[PDB]
């Protein structure tokens, strides 16, 4: 089940780092087919890049996969550098993506992490230090922007 | 509490009808400030228009409101022509939008409708037959497209 998890989190981290370089929030993701390891799409938070309230890393990832038949999502893993908010949790549930692998849940965690599990989805938190470090750097440099991004 | 609800559902329906005319799925929305009735944004499903897997009517509506401080969402109502999926439910929860007014829940309903309420959001289903009729027309004419849109 975990065969592609290093590949997936490496891509998600690359997306976070790219977003950071663009002036955005360093949250990245990708969607991988569990059978063959192919990458259906990858993305990062586009709040700053696009003035976007909805393009979280996870949402941008799914957008970048394009229109798909519903069946395609059912044997994928969504990789995200940060534990998903209620909206991104809802996307995973809506599309029936069975597995979500999370870089870290230290800098952010919503009720969504547990809700995924109650709705029958697998959540794996890998506690990736690279993810924790880049996210903490953003929180330390741009706390007001982070507060906007979390929507409180 | 319901002062702006006719206005809001009228705008949501206009957005659904516009989307229908553009060749898309007839689901529309708007976000209104509860105090003064001002429209923060309005939108419709953009699957066909933009090849979008994530721009549901509710998501498009929120995107069209732009970047906002989190406090702005806390005294709004989101109007949608159709009862929200788990992703759109999650967006409402994430941003703390206290009220969701729904055109109809006959053509579609998710576990989100009830989840909204247990998470502390008011859900009002007005059973607007304009919404029900246009949505059913789309489902009747384009069942394959509908199936794709709901992620099944
Ligand atoms: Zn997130
Ligand atoms: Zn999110
Ligand atoms: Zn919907
Ligand atoms: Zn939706």
């Amino acid at each position: 089940a975990s065969k592609w998890d290093q590949k997936g989190m490496d891509i998600a981290y690359e997306e976070a780092a790219l977003g950071y370089k663009e002036g955005g929030v360093p949250i990245g993701g990708c969607l991988i087919n569990n059978k063959d390891g192919s990458v259906l799409g990858r993305g990062h938070n586009m709040r700053f890049q696009k003035g976007s309230a909805t393009l979280h890393g996870e949402i941008s990832t799914l957008e970048n996969c394009g229109r798909l038949e519903g069946k395609v999502y059912k044997d994928t893993t969504l990789y995200t550098t940060l534990s998903p908010c209620d909206m991104c949790t809802g996307a995973i549930i809506h599309y029936g993506i069975p597995r979500c692998v999370v870089g870290e849940n230290v800098n952010f965690k919503s009720k969504g992490e547990k809700y995924l599990q109650t709705r029958g989805h697998e959540v794996v938190v890998v506690d990736d230090e690279r993810c924790k470090k880049i996210m903490k750097q953003f929180i330390d440099e741009r706390p007001q922007d982070w507060f906007e991004d979390i929507g409180e």
